[PDB]
């Protein structure tokens, strides 16, 4: 007895517990699509607009639950529209397969339709990459897929000839290998290298532990060594959330997305503990120019030492170190620089409050952020697409260890808010999901709001309509000697375009419209997606990479213009607490 | 003195004769942004919504103009973005350059944000392909990578670390070799081939000649040979309108994108001439298995013998050798072939006037191109997207030699319409210009609306809605075992989504709305774009490849069953038409 | 009926006319090795020792007859050896059919013994690169590769699961487009602009013509040209050979394989004529800073403007364009300026013979190649590896439009000159064939010496051994500020090298042990390979590109120096000769 090699591979793809899958048929990958059609019950195939929507997508489900995203397009054209997701996804080193279609064998190397040598298109962002020659190996060629994008936590592609899962193989040969798949159970965190580590943190005058999303699992710990040890906070963008926003001593990011306080604190710590962070501006922002002894914790060898010369490095999981040397500290009273950098926090989230508290007016993306804020429910996802609403989110989301957000981190490919949105409804039909995104990246990936309504997934879509390239409009106000080009352009009505896919949607453009739209949207999305297109000013967020408020460091004349342009009056340097402090 | 390398880089660029050109800026392509922003009277920036549609459209330019396509993205998404576009230049091998933005070369190699080494992600796709490194030779760099993607018709790519063109280089050393460039003088065709290929053709009972796009000079000689020698002409779907389509013994095209008498001719054949044509069907169709003697002329080496085993190929230029041929030939009269051939023309040519000139009742796609031939010049261009348009299109547009259509013909990418139609009205800004496409291309390109809206380029766009990928679903049809999978989908209104780019747009889906609304469009787009959204039935269109009309090849059962769905009680088989003169 | 693929596959081979072929086998390309094994009347199989000897003779028999070169390699390994050659073809731009073994395809992809995906491997190198997926179309996809390998003037690579070959395919199918086959059309010159081209050369005060192997049908012209218009004739090295040495018009080439009267006289020019000639220096080293005309003749678009501004460019053929200022123009008058190359070129001459004509004492490589040139027959071909021996071969070999001269011309392999000399000898039986290799560059395919033992292919091989990396040496010495590293090294005696792989060898180190040698070589060579083991002194020979002669230039300390070190106190700088006949050192 035989099995369509197609059938096969489906069942390779069921044993790896793949919910769900993305992509657009053609008749290159016409034969796989036969297999999915008759397993609908148990693998929920999602027909995209848009492959390059898929491949984010997939991505984004890998992003969110750790499991393997799966997206395919068809030869030629269908799998290079996939690059964008593929390339986020090894930038952002999650698993993700994806099928290609490919012309039948008979016909490979003729100089066919739309028949190319696909293999060296892959070749660059792939992990695993391969052209499948033979039905009979073909699931394990897929299973061997699955196992190493896992393994390497990257891209892997597999060129599939049509005719290949359209043949017979023997049904008692084929296997997957996701009955071995497990997780390593690691040895306790060097001893003699953390009890040396929390020396040198705890001599410190003015230390800092800095997290990325490696110490995702240290939450508690990392909070209760702040508060324990009287040591500030600070993360990467998308460690946000780790530890709540509204912790005290949490100061944010550093660099441009990004807050004040952090920036400050970091260019004046001596000593930073580096937890799980491979934080990509380190050298090129000589962010630790100043600092006396760095100390690292990471999992991967590859990370030791890379970002800045490390006097100790400790190879190990974030939360077990940090669980162990919390359990070989105690109680420090509070000092100087913890009170200090407690009171620059304090007044950092004034003038955030400020901005948002704004009652009537011209909108501005701060109270945009201030209306998504009063209607998420505590475990809410966001997918965030790319430009200032990183940096506007990053400031203005309340978040919690119960939430998570989701952008393209490193890539920074735009267009990824819809699609993130489409994988978080997927996996969490029953959590409320926000697709927060820029007029520049909602347009390119627009048609899959139609996807949006055809798979029912109720999505909070947000558009922050500024007519700009905002992030970009502002990169040339610095450097550029010419005027502005490319970075404002002609309005797109958002909510003409939701009506267009057939999905409910708002347009404001004044601050005392939010709260009733907002609550409209709140109650639309128990059942459908909904849009709010924000049409918003084109203010410049307050750079945190170029404060002018200290007045040893910038002339007065700077200093008012500062002020006067960011709604920033109220806003004090570091320094200032610092002396009141006694430092 | 001195110049900036980013000014000469685009003074080169202004030496070539570069119009236009396109992309979306970001910081890692600022400087040339800010050299192209002091250059605005001189050459012209398109800033598109998507990165994808200004490589189509650069492409787009070659296969109008001839002259080398320009488009750029930024580091990393912004240029990933490009490759459907690059894809489809390196395919339909007309002449691109893309520039693709790089982190400076002070930051590369160091693992910061969105910096990757990006050279080998256009090595497949490119014909030259490289990272600049020196600001003083960056000019030549630029100039090189346009002469190789002229001479060798492809793509050529440079990765530009951005701060090169901020830096200055000496203002007298830099050039551009657009001076030296020229066109060949050939030799005038094989004299002794070409007696020998004459005779050939000559002696022939059931002669064709099957041109291609190498002969789109020819077109007067193709159709004085034609008539004197009384040999019907068929030709490659892109090579449509070279012949003008009224002409009574052009049969059309074979295959699929093909017309019922092409097919049926070329199965008869025993003499074909191949001029200038590429198809790549022939193998794997076995379209000349029953051919006694093939016959070639094509200018490229590389295509000798290349599609089936040639008795005489001659490599020379087409028109000059059909107009040898011309000359050393003289009246034939009328044959039995050729009158066989006429009638087969003019009782399909029937057929489609049938489907068109229905006058009420549910909107058919036969239809909305007969309202768009009423209300096209004489001299229209028409960008065509990818499915069923193509199909639909090469049976019913009536294009002459002073018509150009073009579409991706060998890579075939979707979504090409809408950028196709762009670079259209920026070449040719007093030429009516079409944009003809599927609700599935549409849908991938259709934030680029915006782009006709922002630089005002009246296009007339045509979406034919049939909520299906209707070429994938007939596929499947034919070959799965299993259910329609992927292929049928929900509407999008495009009226509506015009209207959110601030369109004039129109919806129809009645044979009789048709007159009026064409007419609206027509006027509208003397000064504006315009969309019309023809919500078309899910009727298959004759499959020119899968004919059942003659009791010798087909049963009874199966000829009614397709002149049913087919509206083809009224078609003969080429036979009928043979027998009829004796064959 | 049927026919096992691999049988079709040599049968497109035997189509298109390849003569014989270079490879290792493996079990990965066992059946293609079947096949090849059934028609070993027909098409003739070299084994080689090292696969890259196989892609290097595969480049040179294209570079002598304009015939695509076919080599092999087994899978992983095998394949990956060829590289080296593979790039000297795509650099030298010939046209070579590379076949690579691969794994049956029930087996790829299971990650089994030698077994990946060999597509990547090759895609930089080759123009076309595709694994073969299908028994029927393997034909095909071998007749693709060779047509655009021709096409395209470079590599195509197939990588070819073993399965295939050994599979039945219908007999009647398959095709070789062979029959169709034909060379690009040679487009022509547009009279206007040669005829401006023409008036701008005539008007010129300091006119050079520097052609390079684009001009290799136009040799007759060249001369004619030269001679009746008084204007000095200089080439890029490979270009040697076209218009014969002997021509006292000829300067030679520029930059570093040079000669002194070239790189003299291609600083005060004011218009050169640039035919045929992708010369890569042209930039770097701002060898037409001060020209005032740049004229160039090519048939590649691509090179149109490449290496300089050009004020008149002309796509067409050399030698009809050639012949075409030829016909319209008459015998001009000598001026200033021919005389006074001419008199430079007489007085480097001297020079070169100086040395060669040293009887008695040290080896040096200069007697070496007089001893080559006293036992050289007038249709000589010459493969010669890269260093030191370019430099020298270009100063020293006599040669004229008969001869031919290759090496790894832009990609500067090192060790073609053993692969060269047997693809020469097989090409060619009924011709002298010479390997000049340095001891670097021998050393590196020493083994296939037995190649040519096994094949009887009469090589004379000359060997010049240094004991250095010579011309790497120089070049430490020019810029490296500590001490020389990893260019001299100890001697090899490749007389005993040879007596290994059972070929005649003799080992010479004084300039009076060579005319006998040289003769017994010369004998033996008219039925079995020989080898002369040189062994010459460290000398640098004189560099071209940095002369010390000229008092207004250099110091008289400087210039002291110089003589002695390279044994030229009787050479002149070119202002010398401008003086006498009036013009300034511009
Ligand atoms: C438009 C845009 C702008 C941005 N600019 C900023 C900016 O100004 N500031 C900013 O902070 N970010 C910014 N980013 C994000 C930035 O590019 C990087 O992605 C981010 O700073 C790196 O975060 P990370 O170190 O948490 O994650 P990663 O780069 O994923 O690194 C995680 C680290 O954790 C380690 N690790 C994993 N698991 C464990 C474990 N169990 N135990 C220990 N170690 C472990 C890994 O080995 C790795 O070193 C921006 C993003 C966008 C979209
Ligand atoms: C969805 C879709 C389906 C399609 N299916 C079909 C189909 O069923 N039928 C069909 O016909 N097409 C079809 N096509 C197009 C098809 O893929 C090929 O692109 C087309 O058939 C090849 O046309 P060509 O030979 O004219 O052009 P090219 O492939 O560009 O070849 C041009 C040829 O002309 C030669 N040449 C160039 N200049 C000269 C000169 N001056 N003198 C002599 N020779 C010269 C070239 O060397 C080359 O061989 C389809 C396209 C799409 C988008
Ligand atoms: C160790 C070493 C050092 C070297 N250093 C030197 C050096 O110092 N000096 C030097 O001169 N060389 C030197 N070379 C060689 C050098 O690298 C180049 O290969 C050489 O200078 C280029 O020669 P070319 O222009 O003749 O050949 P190619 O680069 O092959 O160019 C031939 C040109 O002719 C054109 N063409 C072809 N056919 C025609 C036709 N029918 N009509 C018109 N145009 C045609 C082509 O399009 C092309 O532009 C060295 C080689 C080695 C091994
Ligand atoms: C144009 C652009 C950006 C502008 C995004 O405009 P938006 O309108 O979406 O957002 P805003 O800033 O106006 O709120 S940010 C981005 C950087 C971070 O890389 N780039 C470059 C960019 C360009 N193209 C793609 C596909 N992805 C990218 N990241
Ligand atoms: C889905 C699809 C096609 C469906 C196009 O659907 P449309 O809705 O645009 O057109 P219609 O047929 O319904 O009128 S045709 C195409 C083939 C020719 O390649 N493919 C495959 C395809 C898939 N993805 C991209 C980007 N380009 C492609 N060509
Ligand atoms: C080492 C060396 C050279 C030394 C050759 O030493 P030889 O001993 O062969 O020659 P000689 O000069 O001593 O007479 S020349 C060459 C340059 C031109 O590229 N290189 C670099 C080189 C290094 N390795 C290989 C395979 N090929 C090369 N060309
Ligand atoms: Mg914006
Ligand atoms: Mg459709
Ligand atoms: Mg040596």
């Amino acid at each position: 007895t035989n099995i369509l090699a197609g059938a096969a591979v489906i069942k390779v793809l069921e044993a790896w517990g793949v919910d769900h899958l993305y992509g657009i048929p053609g008749g290159s990958i016409n034969s796989i699509m036969d297999a999915l059609s008759a397993e609908r019950d148990r693998i929920h195939y999602i027909q995209v607009r848009h492959e390059e929507v898929g491949a984010m997508a997939a991505a984004a489900d890998a992003k969110l639950t750790g499991k393997i995203g799966v997206c395919f397009g068809s030869a030629g054209p269908g799998g290079t529209h996939l690059m964008n997701g593929l390339y986020d996804a090894r930038e952002d080193h999650v698993p993700v397969l994806a099928l290609i279609g490919q012309f039948g064998t008979t016909g490979m190397n003729m100089d066919t339709f739309q028949e190319m040598n696909e293999n060296p298109i892959y070749a660059d962002v792939a992990d695993y990459n391969v052209t499948a020659v033979n039905a009979a190996t073909l699931p394990h060629v897929i299973d061997e897929a699955i196992r190493r994008a896992y393994a390497h936590q990257g891209v892997a592609v597999v060129q599939i000839p049509v005719d290949l899962p359209w043949q017979q193989i023997p049904a008692e040969d084929w296997y997957a290998s996701a009955n071995s798949y497990q997780t390593p159970l690691l040895p306790e965190p060097d001893v003699q290298a953390v009890t040396r580590l929390t020396q040198t943190l705890l001599a410190a005058e003015r230390p800092l532990i800095y997290y990325g999303i490696g110490a995702r699992k240290a939450g508690k710990e990392l909070e209760q060594l702040s508060k324990t040890l009287k040591i500030p906070l600070m993360s990467t963008y998308p460690a946000k959330g780790i530890v709540a926003d509204r912790y005290p001593a949490y100061l944010g990011s550093a660099n441009r997305v990004a807050q004040k306080p952090a920036n400050e604190a970091l260019a004046q710590a001596d000593v930073v503990l580096f937890v799980g962070n491979n934080y990509p501006f380190a050298e090129v922002s000589k962010a630790f120019k100043n600092t006396r002894y760095f100390l690292q914790i990471d999992i991967d060898p590859a990370k030791l030492g890379k970002r800045h010369k490390t006097d100790i490095a400790v190879l190990a999981d974030a939360q077990k170190t940090l669980a162990a040397i919390l359990a070989q500290v105690s109680e420090r009273e509070s000092t100087p620089w913890w009170q200090a950098n407690l009171a620059n926090v304090k007044n950092w989230r004034a003038y955030l409050a400020s901005l948002e508290d704004k009652q009537e007016g011209p909108l501005q993306a701060y109270q945009v952020l201030r209306a998504v804020n009063k209607i998420a429910e505590p475990d809410a996802i966001y997918s965030i697409d790319v430009g200032d609403i990183n940096l506007n989110a990053n400031r203005h989301l309340k978040l919690t260890p119960s939430n998570r957000h989701i952008t393209s981190n490193l890539f920074a490919t735009m267009g990824v808010g819809i699609p993130g949105a489409i994988a978080a409804k997927l996996n969490y039909p029953e959590r409320q999901v926000f697709n927060l995104a820029g007029d520049g990246g909602a347009s390119m990936t627009m048609q899959d709001l139609a996807t949006q309504v055809q798979y029912h997934l109720p999505v909070i879509n947000v558009v922050f309509t500024n007519c700009q390239y905002g992030f970009i409009k502002d990169e040339q106000e610095d450097t550029n000697q010419n005027d502005f080009i490319g970075v404002e352009f002609n309005d797109i009505d958002f909510s003409k375009i939701a009506d267009g896919v057939h999905m409910q949607a708002f347009r404001v453009n004044k601050i005392e419209q939010l709260p009733d739209v907002f609550e409209q949207a709140k109650a639309i999305a128990q059942h459908e997606p909904v849009l709010i297109d924000a049409v918003i000013t084109g203010d410049r967020p307050l750079p945190a990479e170029k404060l002018r408020l200290d007045s040893a460091m910038s002339s007065a004349a700077d200093i008012e213009a500062f002020k006067q342009r960011y709604e920033a009056q109220d806003l004090q340097p570091l320094s200032t607490y610092l002396k009141q402090f006694g430092l």
